């Protein structure tokens, strides 16, 4: 896999967000995670989250799996990293993200964020508390 540039447009949810990608705006949704909608418990602090890292970064890139690249509803499918950072990952690590919609052929990252999840659920964080 690589990374690719991006830029930040707007931030919409802890695993959703409008991203500039070879120069177009695209909705990008977080390959193997799942956030709280903001509704639901923990959805604002995942968001605020995800918001904050992406403003708080210099580099924003984007990293397409092997696989499909956009959803049934347009939405780009990828790991996102801030300043080398997945932002995956640390949403996984924080408790604030559930491993998940983990489909064969785009599913390159699941141990690393598997491995997250078991830390995040012994420090019982956020959604683990
Ligand atoms: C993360 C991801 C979601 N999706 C689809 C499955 C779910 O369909 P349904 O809308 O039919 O439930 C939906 C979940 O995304 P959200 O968690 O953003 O709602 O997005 C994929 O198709 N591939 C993916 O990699
Ligand atoms: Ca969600």
């Amino acid at each position: 896999l690589h990374k690719e540039p991006a830029t930040l447009i707007k931030a919409i949810d802890g695993d959703t967000e409008k991203l500039m990608y070879k120069g177009q705006p695209m909705t990008f949704r977080l390959l193997l995670v799942d956030t709280p909608e903001f509704n639901e418990k923990y959805g604002p602090e995942a968001s605020a989250f995800t918001k904050k890292m992406h403003e708080n970064a210099k580099k924003i890139e984007v990293e397409f799996d092997k696989g499909q690249r956009t959803d049934k509803y347009g939405r780009g499918l990828a790991y996102i990293y801030a300043d080398g950072k997945m932002v995956n990952e640390a949403l996984v690590r924080q408790g604030l993200a559930k491993v998940a919609y983990v489909y064969k052929g785009n599913n390159t990252h699941e141990q690393l964020l598997r491995k997250a999840e078991a830390q995040a659920k012994k420090e019982k964080l956020n959604i683990w508390s």
